[PDB]
């Protein structure tokens, strides 16, 4: 599963084509490889899950404003409602979903309405209703829940929080330099839930993802159907505000853990 096939939206295709010592934006994105035709067209992308044994996935939507210019006022109105009623409008980001290995301690406290199990795996899908119902006060706990893998020691969970903080510092620095406007893009977090793989790699976790063409965790930026390059227009303040909040949250994870 080296590759992903995503239905092509012309604006997302144009964004990948336009893009592809602070890191450049492209280094956060999946590698775009081309298109496949059916006709139905698909974007062919690097699979960000490739190489993980038990990937644990967190999708976060970036921005207070959640519509672009091309939006019909019907969806413009729907998107203002989403922003106004979730952490998007207050904090600049919201949890969109997760797919994580179930932790018995977690499952006991989480409402049945917030997730979908299966018999065929140890994985739960944490749904949109969960992410939309997070408040400014409990959203930090929701992120700590993501990391609460039953197979990882407290030392490894902490390492990951620290590594992702560093990625957020680097991503913030990238965003100060990029002249783009990105609407409803996601940061995609992935970490390795299999501690045999932590053994194999001796707990060494690359800050930046290996260039695909020529990791125990990764942070990526995905979903560019409402993105475009905007040279001369300055940095994306809308997105950076969400990043600023994530930085505060992740720095707080490190408090008290001397
Ligand atoms: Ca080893």
């Amino acid at each position: 599963g080296l590759l992903i096939f995503k239905p092509a939206f012309p604006q997302e295709l144009e964004f990948y084509k336009a893009i592809q010592g602070d890191a450049p934006l492209c280094s956060w994105m999946p590698t775009y490889l081309g298109v496949l035709n059916e006709s139905k067209q698909y974007l062919v992308l690097e699979n960000l899950l490739y190489g993980f044994s038990k990937p644990n996935i967190l999708d976060i939507k970036l921005g207070k404003t959640l519509y672009d210019s091309k939006a019909s006022l019907e969806k413009r109105e729907r998107m203002k409602r989403v922003s106004e009623t979730t952490t998007s409008g207050s904090l600049g980001f919201r949890i969109c979903g997760m797919k994580i290995q179930k932790n018995p301690s977690v499952l006991n406290q989480l409402s049945l309405e917030y997730y979908e199990e299966e018999a065929d795996s140890d994985y739960i899908f944490i749904n949109k209703l969960y992410g939309r119902s997070r408040t400014d006060q409990n959203v930090s706990d929701a992120i700590e829940l993501y990391f609460n893998n039953p197979h990882l020691s407290d030392a490894r969970k902490h390492q990951l929080k620290k590594t992702f903080l560093k990625r957020l510092q680097l991503f913030y620095n990238t965003m100060l330099e990029e002249e783009v406007r990105m609407i409803s893009s996601s940061l995609l977090f992935i970490y390795e839930g299999d501690p045999e793989r932590w053994e194999l790699l001796n707990d060494v976790d690359k800050l930046m993802r290996d260039d695909f063409i020529d990791s125990l965790s990764s942070m990526s930026l995905i979903d560019f159907a409402h993105s475009e390059i905007t040279p001369g227009k300055g940095y994306d303040e809308n997105v950076i505000e969400g990043v600023e909040t994530l930085l505060d949250i992740f720095m707080k994870f490190l408090e008290h853990h001397h």
